[PDB]
């Protein structure tokens, strides 16, 4: 006996364990429609344009590798406080927020949990929609909190169960914790609709419980950033103090690079300027500094007009072509002879669709056509091409056949 | 009352904390021998020659920024193994060995505590050198283990008290956690001599301990990598299966970036492949995947022949500096007149000087000379240039004097 012979095997990640599968497949027509990632119209890895200028300028600069303070590059800090919260906004013009730069989405996300485990003292209970992004499950539960759901989609109708979220949120407990999804909600590409928000932002007041948005594709829902940080900003405007982790992952296509942030809204630039400590105390023991790279690239772009406008109309380009794929897939559906209804295809927005398919369909999928997708039906369009769309209408129609 | 009200003000960290106030002294002659980074002669940032030549190979070659697997670059993480272990060793031979890219030498120290706070099933205890590296106590409390402390710097004769560790050492429960430094001991600068070690593996093996090695300075304590190295593959060889946490933050002067790696020393292959699997279930809620940039540069000049080359030219032309500094410093002392005796600063191996300044002193450093050092007497002999060898001296004697 060792010191691990009791350590069993773990399977491999509902998510990113498709991306390792997918990997080692030998065929030629393999396609990866796992992970929320993008590809161009030629399926081909896509690095934005702003980003290969941003990068070329940190170079001719001839920039330092040293150390960056324990909350990362304050102009990067900054500039994202901006992106959530919009140049108008008051929580923003009275330095009310403390925005620390994280390791991405998901590493903020952790900050946050292992920040709200430790201050927030009025529950250990945080209510996630049904269904959920299924990594919101162990960060909250590793963090230390307890996991409750608050009902969301309708597969039966293919759309938000109103109703019932209401019903649900109208019922937690006051000061408990509630995670939503500011736009593009993963898995399902349904957002709640401008007065339906306008509603939840109430009920959320009206309890009192903490709003932790999670926004991970800003500008993916509509092709447009302002629009898609909208509820995020009723929110706060309706008074409503939440806490927030970005990614900037998809809509900057820095994925591997890591660059996010977590911020939290206060009352004051005090309470702000004590919270912004104890986070740095939180982080300090964890992973002592971020990486420098992504929020530098992000950074420079999002402070360099040339570079923002550049980058507005690539994640207006990034939306179009997902737009156009959907469409696309709809159309071959009807062309291969699918007898079914497609409708929510071109109904969902964000980078995928929560096609409905069973798991002996997404197993012959994977089997027969070397099509890789998550077990509950969802396929990343985000990652079609021109070029291949005929075959994934023609191997989903074959299969629902 | 808000959310937040009752969230007190955090002190500043003992080390991190030091950059931020040097950062605000206006004072031109500031120097900032706070943290262990490394500045070259005109006490500038270094950026090493093998580093800017791989970042621009990776430019060239107009690579991706997909997202890496959980464990990280396959090609860094074998390259790093391979610098821990030595080719020839059996262990590595053998593949019997994880090792999981994390994020610098921080967050492999954490991913490896959280490991051990969840598999280590034989005790929650880990021992610490006396003194010891001040973020290693909140990495381990705050993963969840207790801490214990075990004698190890002599301050009446400025070395090692190989008796009373051993008498501490001796006496640990069986099956207890110990964290030794690879080399270079921090902040201390003095290591354990070879016949010592081969001692401490004895007692370690005999009593049953797991072995936690912490390894951020190889090729700092004699210019010599598999010198520094020399300790650890000793106790691997002696049959200790050890786990190690190495950061490339020093020795590659990739700081900000963060790349580094854990490792744990399996009985087998398969042992490996299972403690990998929970690594990785690990690692995903944590901040799902690593930071690619300092792993993609590491990785093409550890398996680069001729970058490898250059690398291990530059490492020692960075450790021959430090001891032109020590030497220099020693000298300027007794040229200013220091009554003193100043051994213990080329004694002592590594980036810093523990040379037993009082916090008075200290505090007159900072605030007289805008010389910034940690309040434990701690200097970092690495940020020291030729340029103001002679200002350190005289200010040293000045508050001493
Ligand atoms: C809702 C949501 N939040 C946070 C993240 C975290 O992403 P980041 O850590 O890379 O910033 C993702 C990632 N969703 C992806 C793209 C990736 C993943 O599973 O990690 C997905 O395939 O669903 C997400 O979908
Ligand atoms: C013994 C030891 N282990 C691990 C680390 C972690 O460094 P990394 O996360 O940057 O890889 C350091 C850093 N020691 C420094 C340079 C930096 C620090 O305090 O974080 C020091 O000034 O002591 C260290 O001294």
């Amino acid at each position: 006996s060792s010191w691990w012979s009791h350590v069993e095997m773990g399977p491999p990640d509902p998510i990113l364990g498709v991306t390792e599968a997918f990997k080692r497949d030998t065929n030629s027509k393999k396609m990866n429609l796992g992970v929320g990632a993008y590809r161009d119209d030629n399926g081909k890895p896509y690095v934005l344009n702003c980003v290969r200028k941003a990068e070329a300028m940190i170079a001719a600069k001839k920039m330092d590798k040293e150390y960056l303070p324990i909350a990362g590059l304050a102009d990067f800090t900054r500039a994202s406080a901006e992106l959530a919260l919009g140049e108008n906004s008051e929580a923003f013009k009275s330095g009310r927020y403390v925005t620390v730069q994280g390791i991405s989405g998901t590493g903020s996300l952790r900050v946050g949990a292992n920040f709200l485990q430790r201050f927030f003292k009025f529950s250990r209970d945080v209510y996630l929609p049904k269904p959920s992004w299924g990594n919101h499950t162990p960060i909250f539960r590793d963090a230390g909190l307890q996991l409750q759901a608050y009902r969301y989609y309708d597969p039966k109708t293919c759309s938000l169960d109103f109703t019932g979220a209401m019903e649900d949120i109208s019922k937690i407990p006051e000061k408990s914790i509630i995670l939503l999804h500011a736009c593009a909600h993963n898995p399902t590409g349904v957002d709640p609709r401008q007065e339906q928000w306008k509603e939840l932002a109430s009920v959320v007041k009206k309890r009192n419980l903490l709003a932790y948005f999670d926004m991970a594709y800003q500008g993916f829902a509509s092709g447009d950033i302002n629009r898609d940080a909208w509820a995020l900003r009723h929110f706060i405007e309706q008074g409503i103090d939440v806490v927030l982790s970005q990614s900037y992952a998809k809509n900057m296509g820095l994925y591997g690079e890591r660059a996010g942030a977590f911020t939290v809204i206060c009352r004051d630039a005090e309470e702000a300027k004590r919270v912004e400590s104890q986070l740095k105390i939180l982080i300090r023991p964890m992973y002592s500094n971020p990486p420098m790279n992504g929020a530098r690239i992000a950074s420079l772009i999002l402070n360099t007009p040339e570079l923002r406008k550049e980058w507005l109309v690539e994640v207006k380009g990034m939306a179009d072509r997902i737009i156009s794929m959907r469409t696309q897939l709809v159309s071959n559906l009807k062309k291969e002879g699918s007898s079914h209804n497609w409708q929510h295809i071109t109904d969902q927005i964000g980078m995928f669709c929560f096609t409905g398919l069973k798991p002996e369909q997404v197993e012959r999928l994977t089997k027969e056509f070397s099509i890789y997708m998550t077990k509950d039906g969802r396929i990343s369009v985000a990652g079609v091409a021109s070029s291949n769309v005929g075959y994934l209408a023609h191997a989903i129609h074959q299969v629902t056949k």
